[PDB]
């Protein structure tokens, strides 16, 4: 089962970048979805947030909670801890 991670519209529209392509599974939580995000980004999954359908995406929840299927889209976008 494959997803992909992309930034929001108006990042992409400034500065570019890439979708992500995710090898993930049904019963992946979103904390091991991050972690495959730091795998390929480098980017730490704390000041990660992922966005499906316009709702924020808890961690310890699984991508079969949320019906995140085959070739979803997900948003990926930055919180700063401090």
């Amino acid at each position: 089962m494959q997803i992909f991670v992309k930034t929001l519209t108006q990042v992409r529209e400034l500065v570019g970048g890439k979708t992500i392509t995710l090898e993930v599974e049904p019963s992946d939580t979103i904390e091991n979805v991050k972690a495959k995000i730091q795998d390929k980004e480098g980017i730490p999954p704390d000041q990660q947030r992922l966005i499906f359908a316009g709702k924020q995406l808890e961690d310890g929840r699984t991508l079969s909670d949320y019906n995140i299927q085959k070739e979803s889209t997900l948003h990926l976008v930055l919180r700063l801890r401090g």
